């Protein structure tokens, strides 16, 4: 290891307790840390903290993904809606990648634990919804693509507020592979706009796309996108215009949005502009 000093970012890893695994991904993996003095005019003060290190029995293509996703993160900057790089441990030791800690989990499971027999009222639901699409707002303009925008890639803190990560996916040959079924048995094919699909064509409307995929999870609290379509059936249903319905408990505010979102053509989907405004507007009359 000969990974350069950036004293900007580094942190000491001796001001780091590592604790309780928050999950295993293709190339890395999240642990819960307490961290001592993030902030320096508080060196003793005590912070929760994750951090991602390589997994258990790592090659070097692994630490180039985690040093690569390291450097992209560093430009990322800060906003309310993203995940909030930290600090890196680069030095004398394994290479750590420090954020803020979401006590809540990911958005999938915070929805599912609490589906009513009720936790979640509509309006939680729509600042949800608003939250994530003021995160993406910022992510566009920064000229950043998301690739994988669900429901299981955002985050939620212990006062409810949405982080966009990006945890997922794993490698093919030479391109990420979406059609692998994840440990949590996703299929990610599911969120992916026409155009990235059929094309292999990533822009900031086929995020939109993939935001109306997550407004389906948030309004069906956790729902696993198209019920029962086999990946195979899905993309004859696509080409075909064929959407889902709206779902048994969703106003048709929020379902019509959706919609707008999964308009064939990337350029008749509203922007995540208006997507903040049309969000702000239903959460204000709510
Ligand atoms: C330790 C850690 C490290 C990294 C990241 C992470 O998400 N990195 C990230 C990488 C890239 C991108 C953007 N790209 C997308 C691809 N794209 C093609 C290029 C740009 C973004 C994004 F947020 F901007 F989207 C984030 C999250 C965590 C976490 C955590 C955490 C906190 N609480 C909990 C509780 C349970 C589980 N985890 N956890």
């Amino acid at each position: 290891l000969d990974l350069p000093l950036d004293p900007l970012w580094e942190f000491p890893r001796d001001r780091l307790v590592l604790g309780k695994p928050l999950g295993e991904g293709a190339f890395g993996q999240v642990v819960r840390a307490e961290a001592f003095g993030m902030d320096p005019a508080r060196p003793d003060q005590a912070s929760t903290v994750a951090v991602k290190m390589l997994k258990d029995n790592a090659s070097d293509k692994d630490l180039a993904d985690l040093v690569s996703e390291m450097e992209v993160m560093k430009l990322i900057g800060r906003h309310k809606n993203i995940i909030n790089l930290l600090g890196v441990c680069t030095q004398e030791g394994p290479l750590y990648v420090i954020v803020e800690c979401a006590a809540k989990g990911n958005l999938r499971e915070f929805l599912r634990a609490r589906r009513p027999p009720g936790p979640l009222s509509f309006p939680v639901l729509v600042s949800c919804a608003y939250q994530v699409a003021r995160g993406m707002q910022y992510l566009e303009s920064r000229k950043c693509i998301h690739r994988d925008l669900a429901a299981r890639n955002v985050l939620v803190t212990e006062d409810n507020v949405m982080k966009i990560a990006d945890f997922g996916l794993a490698r093919g040959v030479h391109h990420i592979d979406y059609y692998k079924k994840t440990s949590n048995g996703r299929l990610p094919v599911k969120w992916m706009a026409p155009e990235a699909l059929f094309d292999r064509v990533y822009t900031h409307q086929s995020d939109v796309w993939s935001f109306g995929i997550l407004l389906w999870e948030i309004f069906t609290l956790g729902g696993s996108p198209y019920p029962g379509i086999p990946v195979e059936e899905l993309f004859s249903l696509l080409r075909e215009g064929h959407r889902m319905d709206r779902p048994p408990h969703c106003p048709p505010e929020l379902y019509g949005l959706m919609r707008e979102c999964w308009h064939a053509a990337p350029s008749q989907r509203p922007t995540f502009k208006q997507l903040v405004e049309a969000l702000d507007k239903v959460l204000l009359a709510v």
